[PDB]
């Protein structure tokens, strides 16, 4: 049993928001243990992990659950039936908040071949700290389905240039296709240039419960990476009448000009980012880094025969990683959120948040 392990990773949440068309605030803990055992000797291995998790608001318990998850292993291939926390284009789940959003599911993974992973799973349900079943975020969750398809293929051609598709399918509600290109191109020491392109087609299927889904996702992300610095600038367009589908459960919309607050993902939208990286290591300050983004977006369809929308977020990232003494590890976040939209709400926030793992053997 010595390739079993358990860690327990801690998460502390504040948050300070000022939300309007009020200044409200918000303390937690984030517990989630992982308990991994090893796998059964032999061609074909057996294992099991379990996925604790806890929320506590600040202190009242607020939400618990307990997932299994199953493992077999054979060669290159791994199946996992239980508790899911998929990180795919086409089923990303949330982390930004106290606690990982989880799924049920079965998941297959398989890299025989070189360069070439092959996955093909099932969710079942969605789960959030806050009557399951899965829906299009934002529809109606009386018209959910309990069954999410996915299959994909990523292939490495050479190690600056690999390709994904991707294919989800909300059983009766929509299809999702997706599409991604990533190339990073070398351009002398400390500097390369990574296009990350993606786009998705949605569209409904089967019996289309929730009603007809339409829309194209054009999105990419182009970073210039310098040494300590990285400069960035993305665009992402919407197409069709819908905003782009998610699973509902806040799960995270797998696009370039993502934000901390807004997903710049509404029906017609258009989009630009610019975004700025530094690494303090070099100045002395290894474990420290800035972030600052801004995403402009327009053309936001109001409907009827009204003014389009139009919307800016801007997220300023100080994250500072403990080198050393007793909190050594210890991660630190702050977060500057500022956003206004023309006729919708405001937004400005603050977020503080302390992530640590602890390992228990």
């Amino acid at each position: 049993l010595a390739d079993s392990s358990a860690h327990l990773d801690l998460r502390n949440f504040y948050q300070l928001r000022d939300y309007r068309q009020s200044q409200a605030g918000n303390w937690s803990q984030g517990f989630v243990l992982r308990l991994q055992s090893g796998f059964t000797g032999g061609p074909l291995g057996f294992g099991l992990d379990a996925t604790g998790l806890l929320g506590v608001k600040l202190p009242v318990d607020d939400y618990s659950h307990l997932g299994l998850t199953a493992k077999l292993r054979y060669s290159q291939t791994q199946l996992q039936v239980g508790i899911l926390m998929p990180q795919l284009p086409v089923a990303f789940r949330d982390d930004v908040r106290l606690l990982p959003q989880t799924f049920d599911g079965a998941l297959l993974t398989s890299s025989e071949i070189e360069g070439l992973t092959l996955t093909a799973g099932q969710l079942w349900k969605s789960r959030t700290r806050e009557s399951d079943d899965m829906y299009i975020m934002g529809r109606d969750k009386a018209h959910a389905s309990d069954e999410f398809n996915l299959a994909g293929a990523t292939y490495a051609f050479t190690p600056r240039l690999s390709a994904s598709y991707y294919y989800g399918q909300l059983k009766d509600i929509y299809r999702q296709h997706y599409l991604g290109l990533l190339h990073t191109l070398p351009l002398g020491e400390g500097l390369s240039l990574r296009s990350d392109l993606r786009y998705f087609d949605s569209g409904e299927d089967g019996a289309a419960i929730s009603g007809p889904v339409d829309n194209r996702n054009l999105n990419a992300m182009l970073t210039l990476r310098a040494g300590a610095h990285a400069f960035g600038i993305g665009v992402q367009k919407m197409i069709g009448n819908d905003a782009f589908p998610v699973l509902n459960g806040y799960t995270t919309p797998y696009v370039a000009n993502l934000m901390a607050y807004q997903t710049f993902t509404r029906p017609q939208e258009k989009s630009w980012q610019l975004r700025y990286d530094y690494d303090f290591a070099g100045l002395g300050l290894p474990g420290l880094n800035l972030m600052t983004r801004y995403v402009q977006g327009r053309d936001i369809d109001r409907g009827a025969g009204r003014a389009d929308d139009s919307e800016w977020e801007r997220n300023t990232d100080l994250s500072y990683v403990i080198q050393s003494g007793p909190l050594k590890s210890v991660a630190l976040k702050w977060r500057n959120i500022t956003y206004r939209s023309r006729y919708g709400a405001d937004l400005d926030e603050n977020r503080f948040i302390v992530n640590y793992t602890l390992k228990l053997w």
